[PDB]
């Protein structure tokens, strides 16, 4: 029952390309990649080679094959602790998954800023380029349960711990800049609505269903979360390849204490890049662990998530100076009016151990705020602060969470808490309250100061009366979605109109699907035209009608608010199919692969079967899946080398691969005789933009490749993709 | 006044072919299908309709899209002790997953004998053809979540909950007639094995991963019930599709005192019938929710799931 | 600085007699005691000196005296994270009690045998006399909860982590040798007998009301332990001064694969020594904590508690040698049959830290046992096995128990159980589950063998059909209670009588006392006719002629039974009450104290007010305690030195408290005038046995006291007390 | 939370209101009522957005809270008149 002679069960401790080895729980993938935090741990890292198998209380077991009987085939008796203990534990391994963001996929890293914030902000960690500061971050979906699909349509989250010298900081964002709703009393209605309906619990991972379209057509509030959801914005490439925004107005506190207010961003270092919704959609099913897959191995790979962090300053005496409220978190500010300032940088290198104890146990929540910082009167922001604390009582077990290993801090606590379940602290504190003499009143309070100070609320200005009560500057709802309308390009608008018009044909109550388009005819009339055409409805002539909402503070558009308008690809990561033949021309991958190589870009090669062919040169290539196995929604682009390609121009699995990555809008590159499936895609003689073609690959023919992944996709095939059966 | 005029918002509370009508809780979309055990939950049935919306302790509320802030900009309150009811349940919504089984669909029906059946067992829900048990059948994956996908390669659970006159009878039972392994202390290695990884938790209701075959490789006794899982019986149509079985042999007693060995089996009355793989595959992703959709649409339409 | 100037609030770290220093957190006690396990703990302790108080996230507090409000008189904002996490934490500090033994007091400490025990168990921990054990022992009642009295009626628990290198073994014993029911399945039914009764949840902390002695009545089984329970055994001194069993037969298993039986014992180095009813019961008024104190005293004073363990061995071919089921948990094993083989000492030397996290979340559980050991059918420990792991999934919170501090082996523990709520060990091993090939089969099974080996069961046949069925060898109730009568003492089986009459009288249905009664004429007609005539009950002539139950293996009686009937006293550690006045004599006061000193006999100086008093001589002498805050049931005995008599002559509460002594009797010693004082407990001008009494308190008027100290009580004063109005 | 165990503490009998008590809340552990609305949030058409908000009002109506005037900034701070 044991290893192999050869060694091949264990993946070797160096960074591999995706694929090449099997993948290992990080402290023994990269052992020397080590942070504070990473190193904090060690006391609770159990290791198991050459050591003897055990009960939980140290007793070693002799035989785990077998329960305790009265004769072979005779009754299990009672007494039998060894089996219990085990079936005891199996029995209880569940916690009750997150109420939201349960889907989600975390790994280790560190941050530290370009220069010091001092001007700004107290906070120690933004106050040395040269202090690092290690994170764990999480990224999620929303809707879906822990077992559900990653590359569904939906928002993601994007929530960063910082372990920092004077406190953990939780940055807990989403990929998009606004929410769908104003206020935190709201939030467990629209969440029910997008939820899987309560009688038969349908649908997991999507919003396409009456409940949310109902609750979306009665709460105009919403539609602008909803044009960032039924963009591509909805359905990311990757985690490494969306934005992060952190939703809310905060304040920055500085040692004078001035306050200025914050809206945080991260910007993806690999670029913004998303997939398309028929790829996405079938992702889901080839396979649901993509997202989770591509970050982990991204990870093995060196390919390591960078972020940088940024934000948008607005002074105190600004707050008023907008035509929309700062406080509304269904409101952006647009990058024209208050641009991002650079902040610093986020890598992300080393994966969990085990996902259950580190992922699935780690607790974010965004009232964890560090000196340096503080809220604002955000009625989104307010709420929030009471949920994520008290939603820690039952996930996690009770109020001893910040002891879950992946959640303590690596600066010092002490204070008079005692007790709870599962306690591990046992504190020898004489005293359990204060003031206290009879341990000289320790852990004692700190004054607030410049720096090492004691947390103290920014003195903010409140004069109301006690009110249940919408902000009157709250009430317009149509400005900002036009805003995002008018700033996609076309081929984004186009996918905007497909996916509400894919999302309503899926209500089943056609009354709603009207009152969404009446909605829609108040953002714009093209948009919401080419949704009507799409569902057999007609505008009215009072539809027809609508004003336009105004312009936000002048802006026609906002060229920050596109995934594609300005150019910011990077290849480096991205992965490419390989279709073998049985007789490889060798000179041809040699140059794929060294072009490959030079840029970062990964490889797979596919075969009609798995095990080895032989290329022309006699070099044996292994086969990392078949046509069908890893299908080309999970990749790039496609490369088909020459050679014997009679061995495969008949396989129906080949010509598909090429049929899928050119609905898809993939590059294609097609060397020699493999020119001979332009015909499956119905490409001229004269070639088309976006299929790479020449006697062999080489130089050029490469370089031409690696430009067009650089692009993401070839959005001008779009037009010719409505013919091909695919 | 939010439903349309034309009363469209609620489904016709009568038979409709599937996406005929919006789906909804049975008891509003059957209101006269009845059985003991559904009329003894009218105790903790709630409605809706003409009634005020409360807090969980009965006081009304009168604005339910505003917290209490000072001033229409200012702070939340502390005192708002209806938004904190509301989000507290809300927080507190989720209860920890079956360990395995997790993902599953249910309903509820009846059960009749076609004779007595005293000669082999006293068992009182199988003594007379004129005695009706309730049932209520949750039929299952194995491997995934609660939010997995249905029509994945896997073995189907099948648990029917019988609400017998002489107390409560479970038979959970499976759509193979064994198990991969043979002894109960195996079953936290077998079911680690197939279950997501731990280093990453992936895969997702699949079998097709490392772990699952390099414990399959080393245990032999395995081997049958991975046949199973790799024909197409790994793949139903439908849960109305499919086989039932009870797994083990047990006994059956009768009045006299002897005992009689019985493997107990459900035949469905609608026929065998599994997907392809390639379509199993590609369906997890265009419907997750494939077979709890096909349950619920063939009750509500009176295709009624019939199974001996 | 809050802390006096002179340092007086904190205790010395160094042995102090009670009532010397205040009480201390162990390691700040007694920061030079060390052990194996408490060295492991270490990881886990949190000081206090000198830091910042924090939120449990490390964010430092600066304004700990207040809530965030709008304005200083204004409402308080949903914003104060601190607020709310301390009071979170504070609104889960309770998890729920044991169900049984709720109320208990327990140190750590350590073992050693005494010489190799290898010829009969291949235990490690018994392997070698300089192998040294650490353990955790808690003490408890069984009835009441945790916030119930210490010296109430019922039988008390002694339960031993022992903390191995081959694994945790527990030995959860109780004070008596049996138990009162036979099978596991009637616990809950015994239990919710004595518990208090289901309506109104009365009485706490007692056996004396009607369900209870319905259940004996109708459940003859009972009786045995109900005569352990009535008699002095039910009302220890103190934690140091009870006996310990195991309750059951288990077996031992050496190298060879022999199995001998064994039962478990503890026998008390400090002696046996019990309270008398009256004073058991006002004490749990005066101080409820009374033995929680007398344990936590005793081990910061250096009176550390001392046990030695013994087993009673018998050979597996004597199985069926005796009148009774070795299986039968009823029945004990008689000394004078069997006698104990001394196998080691354990001595407890350190007081916990944190009384929560070390002593209420401790689990013990008898299925935790060691190779080397094995159980056997008894159908009580039987069922045992079930309970012990099942209670804490809910009393602890999941799975994971055995990674709470205290609860932690410090054997090597590793295996396949993976997650579960609170998981602390972060796994890295690449397998969940065996037989695995990608981590090389690791953790591996270990086979059985003579050290360091897998645990194998006994291979004991089984031979029968599946019944539910009491074994008609367990079906004799008589006989164990008569021996235990028989066994007692005069004056034990007076206090025995009057255990069970005054329990009956609290019995408010009288068929339930007269039941009793008649099961108490199938022991012992004498015993049957005193508890009758207290009660106002007349034996039938049926009754009177009842035939008394054979002698156990031809034994009238067993002197081992008997608290008292073979002196083991020991005065160290025990506590003398001195009764001051405003001109004591301070050649007596030289003369008691140096004698008892010698002895390591505390002593406690008591007055009518606190402050200090002055000798003839103009020796300052502090008080301690008045003589109504510090009550003699809380000593052993009095010493009235002389002087100033005229002072406290007519003080009701100096007076009172020689009468209390008297009643409950306690040696008494009077000095020169304090010879006025046998006045008040009516005593001759020749004297009388038990009071010491001379013209000054010295020649050999401390020998006289601590030679009665060391026979514990005065039991010949038993006639005078019934006229002593106290 | 932890003493009863969920948030539908208020189902333990002793607990319930005997006034009504209807809302959009749903599940969490050991959950008693069997909701039969098709909606569980608002405003919803579904099931014309029932149970619906009553304005306050001198009986029978929905609680409102007393606008008590605030004024003051945001402190840790003991007003002086408690001192
Ligand atoms: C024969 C049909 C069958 C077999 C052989 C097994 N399962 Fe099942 N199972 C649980 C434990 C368990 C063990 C310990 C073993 C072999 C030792 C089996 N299973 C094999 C469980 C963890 O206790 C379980 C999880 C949730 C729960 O309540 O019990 C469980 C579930 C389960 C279901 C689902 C019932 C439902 O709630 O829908 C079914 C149909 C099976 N098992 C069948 C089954
Ligand atoms: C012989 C010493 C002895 C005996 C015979 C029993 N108890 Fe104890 N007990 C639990 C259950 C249990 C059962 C099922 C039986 C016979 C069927 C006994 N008891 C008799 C328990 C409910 O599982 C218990 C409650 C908390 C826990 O973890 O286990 C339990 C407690 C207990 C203690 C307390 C240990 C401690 O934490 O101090 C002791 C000393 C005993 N039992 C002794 C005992
Ligand atoms: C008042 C309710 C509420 C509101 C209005 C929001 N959240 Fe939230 N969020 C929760 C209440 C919550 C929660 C219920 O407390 C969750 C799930 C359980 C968890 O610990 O927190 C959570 C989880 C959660 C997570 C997952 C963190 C993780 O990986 O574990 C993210 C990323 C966000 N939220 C992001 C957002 C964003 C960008 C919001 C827009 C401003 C937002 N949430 C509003
Ligand atoms: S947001
Ligand atoms: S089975
Ligand atoms: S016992």
């Amino acid at each position: 029952s044991l290893a192999p002679e050869d060694g091949s069960h264990r993946p070797a401790a160096e960074p591999t390309p995706p694929g090449a080895q099997p993948t290992a729980p990080g402290s023994l993938k990269a052992p020397d990649t080590r942070n504070e935090k990473l190193n904090s741990l060690e006391d609770v890292r159990k290791g198991s080679e050459n050591y003897a198998l055990t009960t939980n209380q140290g007793v070693r077991i002799a035989d785990d094959q077998n329960s305790l009987r009265a004769g072979s085939r005779g009754p299990t008796l009672l007494e039998d602790f060894i089996l219990r203990e085990k079936i005891t534990h199996f029995d209880h391994e569940r916690i009750p998954e997150r109420i939201v963001h349960a889907r989600g996929s975390a790994a280790h890293g560190y941050f530290q800023p370009y220069k010091s914030l001092s001007d700004i902000t107290k906070a120690d960690f933004l106050s040395d380029p040269n202090k690092i500061t290690p994170v764990f971050v999480r990224f999620s979906t929303v809707q879906g349960g822990a077992g559900s699909a990653d590359t569904v349509r939906d928002i993601r989250g994007f929530a960063t711990k910082f372990y920092t010298e004077e406190g953990i900081f939780d940055l807990v964002g989403n990929n998009t800049p606004i929410f769908f709703i104003q206020d935190a009393h709201k939030f467990p209605d629209f969440v029910h609505a997008v939820k899987p309906e309560p009688h038969w619990a349908i649908p997991q991972g999507q919003s396409a269903h009456d409940t949310f379209w109902d609750y979306v057509s009665l709460q105009p509030e919403t539609l602008h979360n909803v044009m960032w959801a039924m963009s591509d914005r909805g359905i990311p490439r990757s985690y490494r390849t969306m934005e992060g925004f952190g939703c809310h107005t905060f304040r920055l506190i500085n040692a004078e204490g001035k306050a200025t207010f914050v809206r945080f961003h991260w910007k993806p270092l690999a670029g913004k890049a998303s997939l398309v919704w028929d790829e996405a959609q079938k992702l889901t099913g080839r396979d649901p662990d993509f997202h989770r897959r591509e970050l982990w191995e991204a990870i093995e790979a060196g390919d390591f998530p960078e972020y940088e962090l940024g934000f948008q300053l607005i002074p105190e005496e600004d707050e008023f100076k907008f035509d929309f409220d700062l406080l509304d978190p269904t409101k952006l500010i647009p990058e024209e009016l208050v641009p991002v300032q650079r902040v610093g940088k986020m890598v992300l290198n080393r994966n969990p151990d085990n996902f259950f104890a580190e992922n699935e146990q780690a607790a974010f929540h965004p009232g964890h705020i560090v000196p340096g910082l503080d809220f604002t009167n955000d009625p989104l922001l307010q709420g929030r602060l009471f949920s994520y604390t008290d939603t820690q009582i039952s996930r996690l077990g009770g109020p001893n969470f910040h002891e879950i290993p992946i959640n303590r801090p690596t600066a010092p606590y002490h204070n008079f808490q005692r007790d709870g379940m599962h306690r591990m602290g046992i504190d020898t504190n004489p005293a359990n309250y204060e003031p206290n003499s009879i341990n000289d009143n320790w852990p004692r309070e700190t004054p607030p100061g410049p720096k090492r100070g004691g947390f103290e609320s920014y003195q903010e200005r409140v004069e109301g009366n006690k009110v249940r009560e919408r902000s009157p500057s709250f009430g317009e709802y149509y400005s900002h979605p036009r805003l995002f309308w008018l700033s996609q390009t076309p081929f984004e608008q186009r996918h905007i109109v497909d996916g509400f018009s894919f999302e309503l044909s899926k209500v089943v109550r056609p009354y709603i699907r009207e009152r969404v388009v009446d909605q829609l005819a108040h953002i714009d009339l093209t948009l919401a035209q080419a949704v009507a055409k799409n569902l057999g409805i007609e505008l009215t002539d009072d539809q027809l009608n609508i004003t336009p909402p105004p312009d936000v503070n002048g802006l026609k558009k906002d060229p920050s608010l596109s995934l594609y308008a300005i150019p910011d690809g990077d290849v480096k990561g991205r992965v490419v199919a390989i279709l073998l033949n049985d007789e490889v021309r060798s000179a041809d991958l040699l140059a794929i692969l060294k072009a490959l190589k030079a840029k970062g870009v990964h490889a797979k090669l596919l075969y009609s079967r798995m095990g080895e062919v032989t290329a022309d040169d006699g070099t044996v290539l292994p086969i990392a899946a078949t046509f069908a196995g890893a299908p080309s929604l999970t990749v790039d682009a496609v490369i088909v080398p020459a050679g014997n390609i009679a061995d495969i121009a008949d396989n129906g699995d080949a010509n598909y691969y090429l049929m899928e990555a050119y609905k898809h809008l993939k590059p294609i590159a097609l060397a020699g005789d493999a020119r001979k499936f332009k015909a499956t895609i119905k490409i001229a003689d004269q070639g088309e933009e976006g299929i790479v073609e020449a006697d062999s690959a080489d130089g050029s023919f490469m370089d031409e490749l690696l430009t067009l992944m650089a692009a993401h996709r070839v959005w001008s095939r779009i037009p010719k993709i409505d013919k091909i059966p695919a």
